[PDB]
């Protein structure tokens, strides 16, 4: 997987873009969607009550040791994650 076309590095951190897939039996990445420039991310939640971003959060706040919000697209699949304070080079290491 190369991570290289869903990063982007900020004046804040680095935002990642993913596409979440719901109701999965675990959280986890499977790939990149080129066309769309986003990590395919599997979800285990159903996409209700904010269940899915719960779960999405923790699972990338506990990859990166660091904090993460959803700065674009809370009610969407294409979600973009702000991790604040970190370079796209630490990021890329910790999603390989
Ligand atoms: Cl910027
Ligand atoms: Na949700």
């Amino acid at each position: 997987l190369y991570f290289q076309g869903s990063l982007r590095e900020t004046s804040e951190g680095v935002i990642l873009s993913v596409i979440v897939a719901p109701n999965a039996r675990e959280t986890k990445i499977v790939g990149i969607d080129g066309t769309r420039g986003r990590v395919k991310v599997n979800v285990a939640a159903p996409p209700v009550k904010g269940k899915a971003n719960k779960e999405l959060m923790k699972f990338f706040k506990k990859l990166f040791g660091a904090e993460v919000v959803i700065v674009r697209g809370e009610t969407s699949r294409e979600k973009d994650l702000l991790i604040k304070g970190i370079t796209k080079k630490e990021v890329i290491e910790k999603l390989e």
